[PDB]
């Protein structure tokens, strides 16, 4: 079979759901590991050299900090758009502060569904160029997994659209719902930036109670992958309730809530469309 190597559960996860068990694929950031700054282990380095097939993020996810993919791929001789390929090619990029230059892409592109759907084409196109003995299977899978996905993100834009506006702002602890924001009109705010050094200190934590203190948004959010503490913090100085927690960059473990990105994704929705409506 091909073999495919994806660098972590939720890129896994879509091309699962394109290829089924058309192929042999292996997964290097496990489930609820973080893929920025990760080391890889003798297995990651041996199925990457094998690989027919290799998918990442792009868009500095995995290449920023220790750049342990860019590392991963020039020692298993593995050349870009030809054996490896980033998921979010195609996806309309946000830049940190606004400024658009290379090596400032906001990697979260994934948390809107209109990028998971321009993951799973991207996945599909290339299974199909590499294994063209499948490709009709691929294709069909695709329609069927973004036809998914796109229901869900309609319905979500819909609940979304109805919230009174004064309620409606999207607050975790990094700002990683930049693209969220972007599609479902819901603003971010948050304790610390993307790849900032110190995480929840006295200044970042007093500025976000600062900014709460003059909104009537009725809930905050935490992110399932970070310490909670500063966040419930927060809470308490803005005696605004953390509604839920949240996934950010892995899916769950098989058989929990979300342990696939379309459930990630709409348990993360169903959650969010519930806290900003009370």
């Amino acid at each position: 079979k091909l073999k495919v190597v994806a660098t972590n559960s939720i890129i896994a996860d879509i091309t699962k759901n394109i290829a089924g068990d058309k192929i042999d694929l292996h997964s290097i950031v496990p489930i609820g590991q973080d893929p920025h700054e990760y080391e890889p282990l003798p297995e990651d380095v041996k199925k990457t050299s094998e690989a027919d097939l290799i998918f990442y993020n792009g868009i500095n996810l995995e290449t920023g900090g220790n750049a342990w993919f860019t590392k991963l791929v020039e020692n298993a001789k593995k050349t870009e758009n030809k054996d490896y390929f980033a998921v979010s090619d195609g996806v309309d990029v946000i830049y940190l502060e606004g400024q658009n230059e290379k090596g400032k892409e906001d990697p979260h592109a994934w948390l809107n569904l209109e990028n998971g759907i321009i993951f799973a084409k991207n996945i599909a196109k290339q299974l199909s160029a590499k294994d063209p003995n499948n490709k009709e299977f691929y294709e069909k899978n695709l329609k069927e997994y973004t036809d998914k996905l796109d229901k869900l993100d309609k319905e979500s834009k819909d609940k979304f659209n109805k919230i009174p506006a004064e309620k409606k702002l999207i607050v975790t602890s990094e700002g990683a719902f930049k693209y969220f924001s972007k599609a479902y009109g819901v603003p971010s705010a948050y304790i610390w930036e993307i790849n900032t050094e110190e995480e929840g200190t006295p200044e970042q934590i007093k500025t976000l109670v600062e900014k709460l203190r003059q909104t009537k948004v009725p809930s905050l959010f935490v992110e399932s992958s970070v310490d909670d503490r500063p966040m419930k913090t927060v809470s308490q100085d803005t005696n605004i309730p953390i509604y839920a927690q949240i996934f950010t960059n892995s899916i769950a473990e098989q058989g929990k809530e979300g342990d696939s990105y379309y459930s990630m994704m709409k348990y993360n929705l169903d959650k969010i469309a519930e806290g900003l409506a009370k």
